[PDB]
């Protein structure tokens, strides 16, 4: 199988929040099989960042997601050739994101090229103040729309004072390779945790579970 049981990460992300530029890089590691992937995120331009790190941490690969037999697995059958996603993230006071990854498999390596841009955040909001915790656990529903792969999750970030902060993103996913089979409706919980950071996040460890289901 191209996807072995423990493969490495590679990343750069590029993006521009309210204007803010930035570049990032990730190196990490994973467990494809397990659906369990950590990484070391370091901000190389643009630190300290003046919005919550928060609302990049899911644009930082549905390869590393646990399938049952009984899910079609469109991620790991896009390999070795590799599969693209974009995503929109809208959160309830009108911020708005578009973020892409371009992934790739060299060896043992997922290489991710992605891509991050927000607007419309207001200057007086959790994000542009950093007021937020992280992301609650959710559930990703896949489906097929106009033939594409489609995710779509209604989650929110717990903020500081027992506050939530709504926020729902439709992902798009594409393999490289012409004919991978789409798959079947289905469910993929998540789960996405900082497990440490420093002052300003210029650098932060990121874990991710997830685990695909049929709601039984």
């Amino acid at each position: 199988s191209a996807i072995k049981p423990d493969m490495k990460i590679k990343l750069r992300m590029e993006g521009n929040v309210n204007g803010h530029h930035f570049v990032i890089d990730g190196d990490g590691t994973g467990k494809p099989f397990e659906g369990k992937q950590s990484m070391d995120l370091e901000v190389k331009e643009g630190g300290p960042l003046p919005f919550a790190f928060d609302i990049l941490t899911t644009a930082f690969n549905r390869v590393f997601a646990k399938y049952p037999d009984n899910i079609q697995d469109y991620f790991k059958q896009s390999f070795p050739k590799g599969y693209s996603w974009e995503r929109s993230l809208t959160f309830e006071d009108g911020g708005i994101c578009n973020a892409r990854n371009d992934i790739t498999m060299e060896g043992d390596t997922f290489y991710n090229k992605v891509r991050f841009y927000g607007t419309n955040f207001p200057a007086n909001g959790p994000v542009m103040q950093k007021k937020t915790l992280k992301w609650e656990p959710s559930t990703e529903k896949m489906y097929v729309r106009d033939g594409v792969l489609t995710g779509d999750v209604e989650t929110a970030l717990l903020l500081e004072g027992n506050a939530h902060y709504r926020c729902d993103f439709r992902t798009t996913y594409k393999a490289k390779e012409k004919g991978v089979k789409l798959p079947g409706a289905h469910f993929v919980d998540h789960c996405i945790e900082i497990l440490s950071h420093d002052k300003d996040y210029n650098k932060v460890k990121l874990y991710e579970h997830a685990v695909a289901h049929s709601g039984l």
